[PDB]
């Protein structure tokens, strides 16, 4: 039973991981 909400309950390490990877490969981009 999930629509709207996935799975919001991470701590700030795990956060903080997936905004530094994002990031990473806005800056790297394909090349």
């Amino acid at each position: 039973d999930t629509e709207i909400i996935g799975g919001l309950t991470i701590p700030p390490v795990v956060a903080l991981v997936v905004m530094s990877r994002f990031g990473f490969f806005a800056h790297l981009l394909p090349r």
